């Protein structure tokens, strides 16, 4: 019932209670762990905007106040006659902050409570939602010195009216098959860039063509628009002592801008949310450049380094992955792009699981996220236990709008 | 019910039915994962059912069940437990369930290799001076001059949970650790309390960085007694690295038997506290876990020293890169001297091609994705891109406390 969590560096032990308040459930059960799948009406919402205004109202501890019990109320009345209800800006903000706060796959939350929410609930067009974005795009990046903040569209109604953005991220680069069959550009991305395409895009069909933006307001067809490029800040990589590096013709963007998600506030559902941060720099180092099904260019760089890629046991592909991840963070670094490595990631992390503890009782985390896609072991987070639960208000996945959508 | 893991670097999905199978729990519910958790006396009553399953997995594995051989076996076991309490296994039933308890580990990567796995039975034995011959053993046909061999020996089972046989070393082979009255430790620090009994229990320590502890052994819930492995059983590695020659100057060695000593073999509600069992090292398990854990001995800082790297801010990547040269001296070192070791691209992929064809032959094959992937380098290792079910199948390995915790001394 209370459980204990223990780090087996240090020997802290952490009591936690928060779990108890969990709500949703996740896909494990005493038989089976699914830890490491990546994805396991009036009467439905009122318990749900209960829950959520009880747990508001204890936060501005006004728990069981007048105040309280009248928009309880009031809420209460809006749904039976109306059906849905509106959040108040407070509650919004409040709401949001709450699901990067919960959000247990994430490493970057002892920043949860600095977090700049636009409210664009009065937006009625796509053009509107490019406004908005652009907005937002230009007040995150804020020349390099980067600030978080999410984007809240309207929220579905009836399904038949959704906003969607259909990018994955805000900022991305194109993916092209060829008649060769390999991949120019981002393979991840060659869906959404033969739909943009398919759509209307000219596509100069290179390695680094940031994708245009298809937005889709009030359940309407979706349309393209170029992002202004002077908003697309851009970070051209080198490497501190590898003079050659530079001419591997790699950049990557400044600006992680997640756009796919939906945000459940007090059984209110939030289908476009672009929210953004900084990069840790093993996203673009690790997962973005090395993975097989990505950029995959370590067979390349290892080659400019003259290692030995005879055997595997060289370790060349290891040698390579760190001097990659360390021009990264150099060229941010150098460029003055806010980026953080890992090694100061999860330290921090660290500190925000403790805090949490007696803050709050505790903080859902998955281990298999938050632990580096390298070097594991020597980060803390590797040695220290995880609960993992959901809790609401949250983010979570949805299906991709194009097997939904109708035309 | 049939349950789907999806490999999404290759796409391949694989269906997994063998979960079906499973008894016992995860630690897990619908409302909490504790999959990064580290650690989540039987009656007649629990312990027919627990030989009829087992008994009947052994049946059909050799394809006669239903046999009168079968039937035959289940009736004898049955009558001898209302009888005695409890029964002994057949040799053939024994080998069988050693395996099974290998194959079932879901956090080892190494389980391609399941079955061949030589299986010394040391179920005749009865003292600790006959439990320190048969792990002598054990150790040299293991060792085999650096051609490394898979073995486990089994000693008796647990009875009344008053004569139990267990090793008290955490592994055949492991070194001292010394805390110094300045708060330094000599050697490996996760073998300080350890290092203590042995101490205590009259072990003249040569208190150095690498000294082999003692065997402390208990035959039939008696008292432990100290034993010294012979040095020439024990097979050793100086570290060295194939471009930097000043490596050799840090005093690094590492013994080439990984040997587990501490863990409990359950086999048809049968337990046997006292089953060391051993294979060969993973290069990262001596290169990053013994050498560059905090807790252990921690020599990253030293050679990142030497290798003159920016240690001024981690996004120097220093500690990264000192890891990757520990990890390639390791390797280096064990291949020099003909000593079986396997790195952890060649592992990972291997294992990734026995869970597959464990899914096509058994239906499955349940996997810890916390322990599977490899302590450095994770997303450039096939599993790290794998998704893995995780339960309990039996024959299974299991923890157990440690003995002086629990042991009520004679004197
Ligand atoms: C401020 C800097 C931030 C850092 C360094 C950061 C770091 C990370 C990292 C490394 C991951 C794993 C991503 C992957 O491997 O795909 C992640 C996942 C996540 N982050 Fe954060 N994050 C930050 C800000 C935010 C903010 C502002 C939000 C929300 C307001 C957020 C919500 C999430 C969510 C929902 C996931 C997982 C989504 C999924 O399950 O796919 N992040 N973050
Ligand atoms: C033959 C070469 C072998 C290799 C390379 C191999 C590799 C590994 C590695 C890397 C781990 C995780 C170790 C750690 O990080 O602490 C592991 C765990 C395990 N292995 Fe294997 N293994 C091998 C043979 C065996 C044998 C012969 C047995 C039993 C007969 C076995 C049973 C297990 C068990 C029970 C664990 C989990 C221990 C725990 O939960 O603490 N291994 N092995
Ligand atoms: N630096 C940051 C900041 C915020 C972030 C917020 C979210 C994310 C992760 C976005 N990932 C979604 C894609 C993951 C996924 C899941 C299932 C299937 C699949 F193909 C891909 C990364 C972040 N990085
Ligand atoms: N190369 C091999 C072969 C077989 C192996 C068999 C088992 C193992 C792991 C042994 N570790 C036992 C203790 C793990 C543990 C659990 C809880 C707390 C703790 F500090 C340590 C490693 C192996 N390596
Ligand atoms: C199969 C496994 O769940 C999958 O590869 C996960 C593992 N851990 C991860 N961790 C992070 N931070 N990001 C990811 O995309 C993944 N992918
Ligand atoms: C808390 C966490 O579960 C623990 O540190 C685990 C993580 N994964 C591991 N994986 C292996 N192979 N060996 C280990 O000791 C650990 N330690
Ligand atoms: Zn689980």
């Amino acid at each position: 019932r209370f459980l204990k969590v223990k780090n087996w560096e240090t020997d802290v032990v952490l009591t936690d209670t928060l779990h108890l308040k969990s709500t949703l459930e996740t896909g494990c059960t005493e038989h089976i762990c699914m830890g490491s799948i990546m994805l396991p009406t009036k009467d439905q919402l009122f318990p749900l905007a209960k829950e959520f205004l009880d747990q508001y109202y204890s936060s501005i501890k006004r728990f069981g106040s007048k105040a309280h019990m009248d928009r309880l109320e009031e809420v209460n009345k809006e749904i039976e006659s109306t059906s849905t209800y509106q959040l108040k800006d407070t509650e919004l903000i409040y709401g949001a902050k709450h699901a990067w706060r919960n959000a247990s796959r994430c490493v970057g939350r002892i920043q949860w409570s600095k977090l700049q929410v636009f409210d664009a609930r009065d937006c009625t067009t796509a053009h509107g939602m490019f406004n908005y974005i652009c907005n937002h795009v230009k007040y995150a990046t804020n020349k390099g010195n980067l600030r978080s903040a999410i984007t809240i569209f309207p929220q579905r109604t009836d399904g038949k009216h959704d906003f969607r953005v259909w990018n994955s991220q805000l900022i991305r680069y194109a993916g092209y098959k060829q008649p060769d069959g390999s991949t120019l550009g981002d393979p991840a991305n060659v869906q959404f860039t033969e739909i943009c395409i398919q759509q209307g895009w000219k596509a100069p069909r290179g390695r680094f063509d940031v994708l245009p933006l298809l937005l889709q307001a009030n359940g309407n067809d979706p349309e393209l628009f170029q992002i202004p490029p002077e908003l697309v800040l851009e970070v051209p990589i080198r490497h501190p002592k590898f003079d050659w590096f530079k001419d591997l013709g790699l950049k990557w963007y400044g600006l992680p801008a997640v756009s796919n998600m939906l945000l459940e506030i007090g059984g209110l559902e939030f289908s476009a949310c672009p929210f953004s941060g900084w990069y840790m720099g093993t996203e673009i180092g690790v997962r973005d450049y090395c993975d097989n099904s990505r950029y995959n260019i370590l067979e390349e760089v290892a080659k400019k380094m003259d290692l030995d890629m005879r055997k595997t046991s060289s370790l060349w592909k290891d040698q390579a992955l760190v001097e990659i991840n360390i021009a990264v963070l150099y060229s941010f670094q150098s460029d003055k792009v806010t980026i953080v490595d890992h090694h100061s990631a999860t330290e921090s992390f660290i500190k925000h699981m403790e805090n949490e503890y007696r803050c709050r009782g505790g903080c859902p985390a998955d281990w298999v996220w938050i632990v580096p896609p390298m070097s594991g072991s020597i980060t803390p987070v590797f040695h220290q236990e995880m609960l993992n639960y959901r809790l609401t208000p949250s983010f979570e996945y949805q299906p991709d709008p194009w097997n939904t959508h109708v035309w």
